[PDB]
């Protein structure tokens, strides 16, 4: 029926056939490209060898504004869950929600009624120059056992690529460069299920991508994590908004280094750029 605390494929692949509505996003200026559209919901920091969830957040957190400022106004369906919606980094009108300290929107309440917010956002905020040493050390969290292929390749990258921007880059390239397939019903995978997907299949959707990266950076000694929400969405020319529904339902990774900070990135981008450009 919407977002989860917890992430596996399949229910990402439930939302992908729903024509729910989530939300409707109306902006003060211009519509920005579909590509800036990355409705952050919640992120999931904890990985268990079967899925990502989340963890615990807290409230100071250090970040700057920076860049444009874009303002839009939503009205958000019922949900259950006390996250709200909205590009990085937000701040909004509601005085009973606040920013946490992964960057997401909670609210005191979980969202049973439509509910209409405001909110300003900065998308090239620069967020945690210096990190808060919980958040740093909780987003480098992998299982002893289990997916040594893909730790073997982290070990590689790490060998070849000291700095993290090239280390990602080579990561992004293999997905290119290999003939991943994106599909929204791919073969399954076993226990060692980053390793299949990999090596093996490497064929599946946003979330396959998603955890699978967040997992090797993790094993490179980078922090990452999974960043969960919507991306797109439908224009209503009539009404001058956006619709989007359950099915514009996304999954993406951000990675943490000093002085730059939390950098974002869409795998998905690597093998189904029409995807998330059109
Ligand atoms: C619902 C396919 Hg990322």
């Amino acid at each position: 029926t919407g977002l989860s605390e917890s992430m596996a494929p399949g229910d990402i692949a439930e939302l992908g056939r729903s024509a729910e509505l989530a939300f409707r996003v109306r902006f003060e200026g211009a519509l920005p490209p579909r590509e800036q559209l990355y409705w952050r919901a919640l992120t999931m920091e904890r990985f268990d060898g079967r899925r990502w969830a989340q963890a615990p957040q807290w409230s100071a957190l250090h970040w700057q504004k920076r860049g444009p400022e874009l303002r839009y106004d939503v009205i958000m369906q019922p949900s259950s869950q006390p996250w709200l919606f909205a590009l990085d980094v937000a701040q909004t009108d509601q005085t009973d929600t606040r920013l946490m300290s992964d960057f997401h929107l909670q609210r005191r309440q979980p969202v049973e009624q439509r509910l209409f917010y405001r909110v300003s956002s900065w998308p090239q905020a620069l967020r945690e120059s210096s990190i808060d040493p919980r958040t740093r050390w909780r987003n480098l969290q992998l299982p002893m056992h289990g997916n040594p292929r893909a730790r073997a390749l982290a070990d590689e990258l790490r060998q070849a690529h000291a700095q993290p921007q090239a280390l990602v880059a080579a990561l992004l390239q293999r997905f290119n460069h290999e003939p991943f397939a994106y599909t929204l019903k791919p073969p399954a995978t076993g226990a060692d299920g980053v390793d299949d997907f990999l090596f093996d299949t490497r064929s599946g959707f946003c979330a396959h991508y998603a955890g699978a990266m967040a997992f090797v950076l993790r094993a490179a000694g980078i922090p990452a994590r999974v960043v969960a929400g919507y991306q797109g969405g439908e224009l209503n020319p009539a009404g001058n908004y956006l619709l989007v529904h359950q099915f514009d339902a996304h999954a993406w990774v951000e990675y943490w280094q000093p002085e730059q900070g939390w950098l974002s990135v869409d795998p998905t981008y690597q093998v189904a750029p029409e995807r998330i450009e059109q």
